[PDB]
Parts: C-alpha cells; sequence; structure tokens
C-alpha cells in the first residue's frame, strides 16, 4: 500500500461511450485503460503513451473514439 502501487481500470466500454463511473476522468481516458484497453482502443500503453506526446497520444484516442 505504502511501498506499492495500486491502480484499477475502468471497463472500456464505459468510456468508450456507456455509463461510465467517476473515477473515470473524460479529461482523460487513456490514463484508466490497461495496455488490454489500451491496445485496443489506443493501441498503445500506460507506458509508450505516457512519453509520446500529449496531442499526438490523443491524436489516436479521437481516432478510435475514446476521448
Amino acid at each position: 500500500m505504502l511501498a506499492k502501487l495500486c491502480k484499477t481500470i475502468y471497463p472500456l466500454a464505459d468510456l468508450l461511450a456507456r455509463p461510465l463511473p467517476e473515477g473515470v476522468d473524460p479529461l482523460k481516458l487513456e490514463i484508466y485503460l490497461t495496455d488490454e484497453d489500451f491496445e485496443f482502443a489506443l493501441d498503445m500503453t500506460r507506458d509508450e503513451y505516457n512519453a509520446l506526446p500529449a496531442w499526438k497520444q490523443v491524436n489516436l484516442k479521437k481516432a478510435k473514439g475514446l476521448f
């Protein structure tokens, strides 16, 4: 808990046009989707986009429909 962090991804559906929760931030979706959801909806990973540009990374989201 204090030594290791713990994150949880929200159902891609919710963020991909479905009654999403609050943990899911509309301005930052790619941040709440695991490599699976990331690779399926963005074809990238939190560790890939984490370094890539903020617009280019977004470029894909809008292209797939995430953001």
